[PDB]
């Protein structure tokens, strides 16, 4: 697709099963989901935000499909206000910005 | 142009006469710089995000030029990590995300 920005670049996840929103952003190194419950172990990781630092689970190569196309790579888990999709699974889903 | 998300999508910004290094971040519904002065009328704002909150100044109708592209519109200043392009401009520009 190509997305304009005059809302907010929300599209539907799906992790574990299970559908989730989250928001496309070119700002964000990473992505970060509200809690939820994730396979395997997972490593310590502070990220940063326009408010200050918060700390997160990382998992790594997990499945994750972003608005129907197939990734497999780091996530996030933490008290974040809004599942964002960052530019770790935006590079795979072969994202660009354009103008 | 296209840019990829590779890495941070950096670009030159000019703003209150000055050169600013800036974010392009679909992730932001508004535009927030670090300390500057801006002419005219201002009014304060809480805005949020990953490490919770921020107050800035909100100021309107100021003239922009991003990557080469002049728009005009709402900016916040304040003291964000980071200088960032928010949707209010990226839409000015035409910029669009796709995959
Ligand atoms: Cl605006
Ligand atoms: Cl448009
Ligand atoms: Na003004």
């Amino acid at each position: 697709p190509q997305i304009t920005l005059w809302k907010r670049p929300l599209v539907t996840i799906k992790i574990g099963g299970q559908l989730k929103e989250a928001l496309l952003d070119t700002g964000a190194d990473d992505t970060v989901i509200e809690e939820m419950s994730l396979p395997g172990r997972w490593k310590p990781k502070m990220i940063g935000g326009i408010g200050g630092f918060i700390k997160v689970r990382q998992y790594d190569q997990i499945i994750i499909e972003i608005a129907g196309h197939k990734a497999i790579g780091t996530v996030l888990v933490g008290p974040t206000p809004a599942n964002i999709i960052g530019r770790n699974l935006l590079t795979q889903i072969g994202a660009t910005l354009n103008f």
